[PDB]
């Protein structure tokens, strides 16, 4: 609903509204999704909610395929014309549509493709099962990396959306995460590590790695079957 | 000098000043980093320029020590806070001192140190056979990311250096990169691939890997004599 407006995309994913402390979460996922695709030997890397290609970089230095969905049309014309100018062209696409969409009707990527929910992403779901179930029935293995329920983290968080300008930003304490809202159908929430292991195992995604900073949550997980 | 001043390294390393277009080069000077130390069996990190601790989470994904070298007292101080809040009291350590200084007169990191000198901060030297050259001593191997000679990567580092907001910058063209000045005393020059190899070499540093994206270069070098060892 939000990222279906016009300047939604790209106010939340432009690098001049990014407080200094989100970088962490950033690199976190960036190690965690090389190497789950390396011990893994995934051929293949989908990016859902890519904006211009945040982890084309990835795929790139492991001469692995690359897919980038996202709702940005603006954002995605610049990773096209970047596929272009690196020279991926032969072994990276994009695709402009609904990550549920790509998640549940689309094409396979590769033999053995490795599917990253990047920099909270899992958050702006209110019925995450949903896109959770979708890759558990896809039987592709997963990186999920969301913020966490720490003073510091919520801290950063409600910096980083006022800089994006969310109009009516409120925020909303919760025993397992801190949810953010706003009045254009804002939606994003944080993890606890409990809450977190315990919706991937509902899903029936088991969790062989996971990564906690300060700030963010990240886990590697692989669909039973 | 430029980053012994108070708001010297704050405008430079804030990510709020960073174009899209740069995050592509940090991603894969970190993916190196990451991958050269497992390789290497490095169980240090030692990054020149650390600003916040920009390479921390790479020694604590790796188990391994880490130590930080910056002048800016602040950022060091923020590093200060998220090693005791991560419970890296043990592991990771800080300094505020001149990274030739640390290079030179510094003591060691653990068993196999990798010197990480990221975000082009090589090009933040007039003189960088002076830094390459202490790296021998200390170092049993390093990393060296740096801004590329094409025209994509001059484009990208004007809009940066202009959100930064540099004094009086100044683009000088080269054949071996483009160097940008500006009249608060800074200075910043990019490298060819060729320019860049070729530096290193007469240095001492034989390079292993060598990554290059459309912006920038990274290179894993051994020193010539270091040990290869487990
Ligand atoms: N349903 C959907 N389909 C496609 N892209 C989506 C999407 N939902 C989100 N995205 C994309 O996901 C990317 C990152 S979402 C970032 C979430 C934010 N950091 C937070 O803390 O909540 C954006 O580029 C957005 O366009
Ligand atoms: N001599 C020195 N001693 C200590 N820290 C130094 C230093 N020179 C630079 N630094 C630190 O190195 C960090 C990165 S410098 C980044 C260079 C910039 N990206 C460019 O393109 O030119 C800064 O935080 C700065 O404080």
């Amino acid at each position: 609903a939000f990222y279906e407006l016009e300047f939604g995309p790209r106010t939340i994913m432009t690098l001049a509204n990014f407080p200094d402390d989100v970088l962490p979460l950033l690199q976190m996922e960036s190690l965690m999704t090389f190497e789950a695709m390396a011990y893994l030997r995934c051929d293949a890397l989908v990016e859902l909610g890519c904006y211009d290609g945040r982890a084309l970089e990835i795929a790139r230095l492991l001469n692995a395929r690359y897919l980038g969905v996202d709702l940005d049309q603006r954002a995605i014309e610049t990773l096209r014309t970047r596929i272009e100018r690196e020279g991926m062209s032969d072994r990276a696409d994009t695709v402009v549509d609904d990550i549920l969409n790509h998640t549940r009707r689309g094409a396979s990527v590769g033999s053995r493709a490795l599917y990253l929910l990047p920099f909270n992403l899992l958050g702006n779901f209110r019925e995450p099962k949903r896109l959770l179930d979708s890759l558990a029935e896809r039987s592709v293995a997963a990186v999920v990396s969301v913020f966490g329920d720490s003073a510091e983290a919520t801290r950063v968080r409600q910096s980083y959306y006022r800089r994006c300008g969310v109009q009516g930003l409120e925020l909303h304490t919760r025993d397992d995460g801190t949810v953010f809202t706003g009045s254009d159908g804002f939606y994003s929430r944080s993890y606890s590590r409990a809450c977190l292991h315990a919706l991937l195992a509902e899903c029936g995604l088991t969790v062989v790695r996971s990564a906690s900073n300060l700030f963010a949550h990240c886990v590697t997980v692989l669909p039973e079957g």
